[PDB]
């Protein structure tokens, strides 16, 4: 069993392909708290130790782990995400050889040359042990690691000229991910990581706007009001207070924003691109903008209906 | 291995003969930028160190060198991108011999003679030590180097009575080099070197005018706009800005008409010759206006279908 | 109040006169991070909003704004930039009138004539509306623009004949300004702006060591470093990782060889000067380099002890 992991600090992403030749995606969110979970009645609960540290899938606690940064890439929390989303997929428990994603600016040296130092730090992270409390866990056989953004446009890619360069823009929840390709993947123009630009700018502010609305919850949750942002009776029967729905919503939209405005500002800095794509979780809230930003003809602007998985579909799509 | 290398500013010409008598030809476009590129994917880069600076291949980047002048000659990436013609021809990595050339002024005293300085420091840049990044590079053996545009009239000064002369005009990327020869290579009347009056002219206002159309990009895809400027489909293909087609194609038009005038004018300024020939990737764009001008007999006036190898191919039928 | 503002990537410098005609300057390096700062005990921190976003002057965080780039000049940073310049000089709070600066080239033309549209766009940064958390801001009144490099030259280009010309070559934190200026300022031959060629070359390369070396800092600081580059008691006070010290001097040492190569290849494009200026805080590090390589006569070469003041005095002693 070969499993494709785009593993982001927010949401594993899994692309794997059936014993039928059937492709299947699952995705799974990182929110575990370090403690484990009761059980009541008919719940499942998910506890894990890893290192001598106990974890549980959590996806309300306020307690749940903030995974915003770069170190978690390497981190044990991941560890645990990733054999968590293994664990949900619907696939038994197995042996697996998976591919797993760095970031651009962990998995490149500034030449574009893949940094073997932190490729390999990657693959190790998955050497670290971990029990399933009262359950088996997966066994990740072989680890071979591919980079964020890149993989995404490998379709488009396809039939473009290699003088034509598609701006594969991924915006995740911690990072912005920006590269530059040449058709037919003959060359790496540009790479841009920049890991304090996310939907977490997003994600924080509505976070604290929930708390101060008395919806104490996790980041996941947060998520899940700015993913139904658009639903005013989603976020009447979500939000407590309903009083303070516009506090949340303004939060949401002022951080917005500001989100938009660093993004198209980290735009100006790349140039002969020919063609544009959009990717990531990220994707739906600054695609509008973007296209405007780049005033590319429509038919070169490229966003699909399920911009989240994107990327794992190209590393699939390539690697399998 | 005899390899001949007419190393312009603008493209490496390379011809050289197999073992089993066939000869071959290679060009190679001088797009480098002072960084390594990275790959992804299936892209293979080539990232060179030199005298404690990396470069790297790369044909799109906005920031590639530009090396339109005389400098050039004896400079530190024209070593870069002569070892990487030698990389992306087909001939396996070795020892070579070398046969370079000068332009008409630096190659030639005012008397239309070698300038042994000159010349001489030619041969030495190729000393320079230059690493690729895992990999190897041939080694430059032995250096000799003739005048451009001359030897390309090789052939038909053969046929030619000794009171006959040939202007050879060789328009290259940024020099006009221009040459009158007696029959049978007899005779030099006269030499001619302009290094600002180049294509570059062009190159130089399409990649503006691109970039105002939003397709920033290298010097080399703008000569790969003018290539292409018949073609209207390719046009709409690589520049983004649809509505600004014209920008560059009218930017590309008035440059072209003052290469035409300051060429012309330039030409006036030789006499007495009896045949005219056009050699250079810039014959394409004067050739009508110089046979109109001189009013030579169809007969007499000299064009290949491969302008821009004439040069190489006569270093060739000469050292070879 | 008229003030001189030579509003640069890395650090604002200010001139102006005081009410009993003494002359005042105050230099104010540009570092910004998007976040309000915390004060604790009796630090006066300096937090501003522009456009619904939030900012601090924060020297040593390692997210500080990076803006070693052209957009800058017509950015918001910019704004905040100048007025915190403003509120850090001791003048007191109010409607000012400001001489501002714009790079060579987006000074002027091609032709060197103004390019009144950037020019109005920088006039027009100045009109957004800023706030300072907790205080009165200055309001900038009238303003008017000025090319960089060029006014530095004004007391060494009067005592010169209109025959002679000035090279004056100023390096800056994000751009090389060069410009060759005759005497009287009767005129100007050539200007010339790379933006990718700055001491940033050096600051980027020596803040990726001090990370290595567990001083994870601005790009401020690492300008601090390079400025102590001399000191190795200030070295070593400052870098944490005693043990890493020589990859902080070398890997500076590293990129000063390269920007001084880099320099001086750009300097091989002049001819005909008959004096040379070193203007800017890069001056410091390419002085005796250039001084060298351009064989002038000692009692013709300019430098000053106040380098990075030298243009915005110009603007004082012009328009004051
Ligand atoms: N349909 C949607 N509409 C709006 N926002 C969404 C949607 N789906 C996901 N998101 C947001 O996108 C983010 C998740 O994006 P994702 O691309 O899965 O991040 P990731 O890859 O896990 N993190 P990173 O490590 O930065 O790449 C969440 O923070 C969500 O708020
Ligand atoms: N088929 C073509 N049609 C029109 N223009 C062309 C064509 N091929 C090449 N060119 C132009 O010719 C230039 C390259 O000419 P080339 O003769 O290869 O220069 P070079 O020898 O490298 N430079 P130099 O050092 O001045 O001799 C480019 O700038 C192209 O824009
Ligand atoms: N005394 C010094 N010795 C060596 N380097 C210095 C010194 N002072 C300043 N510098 C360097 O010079 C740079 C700042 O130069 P400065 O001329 O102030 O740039 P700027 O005008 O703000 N940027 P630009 O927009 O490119 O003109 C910093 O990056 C410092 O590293
Ligand atoms: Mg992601
Ligand atoms: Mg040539
Ligand atoms: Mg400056």
């Amino acid at each position: 069993m070969l499993v494709f992991i785009d593993d982001g600090s927010t949401n594993i992403k899994l692309q794997w392909q059936e014993s039928d030749g059937t492709i299947k995606q699952h995705i799974s969110p990182n929110s575990f708290k370090r403690e484990w979970a009761v059980s009541f009645g008919d719940k499942k609960v998910f506890n894990y130790t890893l290192n001598g540290e106990q974890y549980s899938f959590d996806p309300i606690s306020p307690d749940a782990v903030v995974t915003t940064n770069i170190a978690w890439q390497y981190s044990d929390v991941n560890v645990v995400a990733v054999h968590h989303a293994l664990l949900t997929s619907g696939l038994p428990v197995s042996e697996v050889d998976i591919v797993c994603t760095l970031p651009l600016t962990e998995y490149y040296d500034r030449n574009n040359q893949p940094n073997t130092e932190n490729i390999e730090r990657k693959k190790a992270n998955f050497r670290k042990k971990i029990t399933l409390n009262g359950g088996d866990t997966f066994t990740i056989k072989d680890v071979k690691v591919m980079p964020e953004s890149i993989p995404a446009g490998y379709e488009v890619l396809q039939e473009l000229d290699e003088l034509d360069s598609l701006l594969i823009i991924d915006l995740g929840g911690t990072t912005l991910d920006i590269s530059q390709v040449m058709g037919k993947l003959s060359g790496i123009s540009k790479i841009y990581g920049d890991s304090s630009l996310g939907v977490s700018l997003v994600t924080s502010a509505v976070k604290d706007a929930l708390s101060l609305a008395r919806t104490k919850g996790s980041s996941y949750l947060a998520d899940d009001i700015i993913i139904h942002r658009k639903d005013n009776n989603y976020l009447k029967q979500r939000i407590n207070d309903e009083n303070k729905i516009s506090i949340v919503t303004e939060a949401m939209n002022e951080a917005l924003r500001k989100l938009e405005q660093r993004v198209l500002n980290t735009l100006n800095e790349f140039s002969g691109y020919t063609h544009v794509m959009v990717i990531g979780g990220g994707a739906e809230l600054i695609c509008d903008a973007v296209k405007k930003h780049t005033q590319i003809r429509d038919e070169r602007f490229f966003k699909t209906n399920n911009s989240q998985y994107d990327l794992v579909n190209g590393m699939y799509l390539i690697g399998n």
